Parts: C-alpha cells; sequence; structure tokens
C-alpha cells in the first residue's frame, strides 16, 4: 500500500475484483482492459493500465484485476456509452 500510482491524475478510487479481456486500442496505441457491465447492451468500460506487466499484453487475455483509477486526459475516440480511465494495477492475475 506504500506505491505511489502511475496515474497523473488523482486518483477517483479503486476498483475490486473486476473480469476483463484484454486488446490493444491502435489509436492511441495503448493497452487495455475492457469490462462490461451486465446491466445493460452498450456499457463498457476500459481500464488503461499504466503498469501492465508485458506477459498480459495478448489480444483476448482474460484477466481478474483491481486497482486504482484515475481519469485521463488521452484523447482516444469511443462509441457513446463506453468510458474510460488510466489505472494503477494492484493485482492482475490470467483466468484460465
Ligand atoms: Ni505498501
Amino acid at each position: 500500500k506504500d506505491q505511489s500510482s502511475c496515474c497523473d491524475k488523482e486518483i477517483i478510487k479503486d476498483v475490486s475484483e473486476l473480469t476483463g479481456i484484454i486488446s490493444y486500442n491502435t489509436e492511441v496505441k495503448r493497452w487495455y482492459i475492457s469490462v462490461s457491465d451486465a446491466n445493460s447492451y452498450d456499457n463498457v468500460t476500459l481500464y488503461f493500465p499504466c503498469n501492465l506487466d508485458s506477459k498480459y499484453m495478448k489480444e483476448k487475455e482474460k484477466v481478474i484485476f483491481s486497482g486504482q483509477i484515475s481519469k485521463s486526459t488521452l484523447k482516444i475516440t469511443l462509441p457513446a456509452g463506453t468510458t474510460s480511465y488510466c489505472i494503477n494495477l494492484m493485482s492482475i492475475n490470467k483466468i484460465n
């Protein structure tokens, strides 16, 4: 817990033990974790980790993760009901 966040901006909150799928965004040239909301058809949240181990940088890698989320000033083109955050990962594990 004696660790500083890699995100530039103020931590909003922590996300805990979320299930997501890793992909690479070719516009911003970054890896992210996509978490789909079971509440609706279009609500997806993308978490862009600034401390992701390169062993997870594989298309469609399924992980369970926790971390500190912040807003990011990253300019990214996303559909209407898709939002994104910077994340300082505190835990991440591959799902088998
Ligand atoms: Ni610590």
